[PDB]
């Protein structure tokens, strides 16, 4: 009546969902499903890299752990493997947006990666201009299909345009101070 959605990514996930009830009800809604790596920061990827990253976490999953935690303003460079229902909205990262984000598809040896590229992004309590993009890719058909690396990196001088969170997507900024809600780990596989 408001869970059916989620309930059918957490048929076989018993771990991830125990360890998301133990979140206060209010912050459910608000963390990422993030596995505990972390990924060296990177600039903007190669398309191979970014099939390989997702493959060799495909191959290694039942040795990754994954916590419920927030995400707010990253730096420029983080990479994050998450796991997220590809019919559900993303988790807020405190990153606003003046423009849509835009979905490409790559053929890449005959497996489709999804690219959906968030340009002009912006922290609106710091920046008045855009300074930031955000990718979210995942590779579909290999076994891996409800994760996602998540990229955060610099913008171009050429791309940054005025900003105003009267304006941006999404609508509202989040409520500071953030709470401490990182859940201790799980498995995923
Ligand atoms: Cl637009």
């Amino acid at each position: 009546h408001h869970h059916g959605t989620e309930n059918l990514y957490f048929q076989g996930a018993t771990m991830a969902a125990q360890s998301l009830l133990s979140i206060p009800v209010e912050y459910r809604s608000q963390v990422w499903c993030r596995a505990n790596l972390p990924y060296p920061p990177a600039p903007q990827l190669p398309i191979p890299a970014v099939v390989d990253i997702l493959t060799k976490a495909s191959q290694a999953l039942p040795q990754i752990s994954f916590s419920w935690t927030l995400i707010d303003q990253p730096p420029d460079g983080s990479l994050f493997l998450v796991w997220q229902a590809p019919t559900l909205p993303s988790p807020p990262d405190g990153m606003h947006f003046m423009s849509n984000e835009r979905f490409f598809n790559m053929d890449v040896a005959g497996k489709v990666l999804e690219i959906h590229e968030a340009k002009h992004g912006f922290y609106p309590l710091s920046e008045t201009r855009t300074m930031h993009v955000r990718c979210r890719y995942r590779l579909l058909g290999v076994g891996f299909d409800n994760f996602w690396l998540v990229h955060y990196f610099q913008g171009s001088e050429t791309d940054s345009i005025p900003a105003n969170i009267s304006v941006a997507k999404p609508p509202h900024l989040r409520r500071y101070p953030l709470p401490d809600v990182k859940t201790s780990p799980f498995l995923l596989q």
